[PDB]
């Protein structure tokens, strides 16, 4: 991120996989901070958004725990986009999505969290997955149980194809690099 060398996009435009193995092979691995964390991404801030793309971006990657990124599927996250990797998204989307450790969707809850990963967009989005998500949640819930497993999740991720198609794309690299933080 920053500095003053090459560009952020010029990399992502090479993008092979191995690049997340500089990381760890570069600087003090064994845990990444906020701080440490903010320097590898960028992004652009300006009010509420602000604690929305830091504790939506760490709050989805927080795997579990928080306080501090734990490396491990940092190169999971660069199979997203690279060589397609559906299944791989696929595992991703229900990941990212539902509360911080419970797969079990309430869906109230997990509205919430799909609005932090729709919060992802300082700009306002062509088409936000919060709506999206309503369209779907609305359509597995038809016994009103108020509540999906993570199996339920699985299904509204392949239904329709062309809406996950678009969270996909949310989830890029040098986007989501931006929307991690600045």
């Amino acid at each position: 991120g920053d500095s003053s060398s090459m560009s952020a996009t010029e990399l992502s435009a090479c993008k092979c996989h191995q690049w997340y193995a500089k990381f760890m092979t570069e600087c003090p691995s064994g845990q990444l901070t906020f701080y440490e964390f903010k320097k590898f991404f960028g992004l652009k801030n300006l009010s509420e958004k602000s604690n929305a793309y830091v504790n939506t971006m760490f709050k989805t990657f927080d795997i579990d725990d928080d306080g501090c990124i734990d490396f491990m599927e940092y190169v999971a996250a660069l199979s997203l986009v690279l060589k397609g990797g559906v299944q791989q998204k696929l595992r991703w989307y229900f990941k990212l999505f539902d509360m911080d450790g419970s797969g079990c969707i309430d869906k109230d809850e997990l509205l919430l969290i799909f609005k932090a990963v729709q919060a992802i967009n300082g700009a306002e989005p062509e088409i936000s997955a919060e709506d999206l998500a309503d369209i779907v949640f609305n359509k597995i819930d038809v016994n009103g149980d108020g509540e999906l497993s993570l199996e339920e999740f699985m299904e509204g991720i392949s239904a329709d194809e062309k809406i996950s198609e678009m969270l996909t794309q949310s989830l890029d690299l040098t986007r989501i690099v931006s929307n991690i933080y600045n």
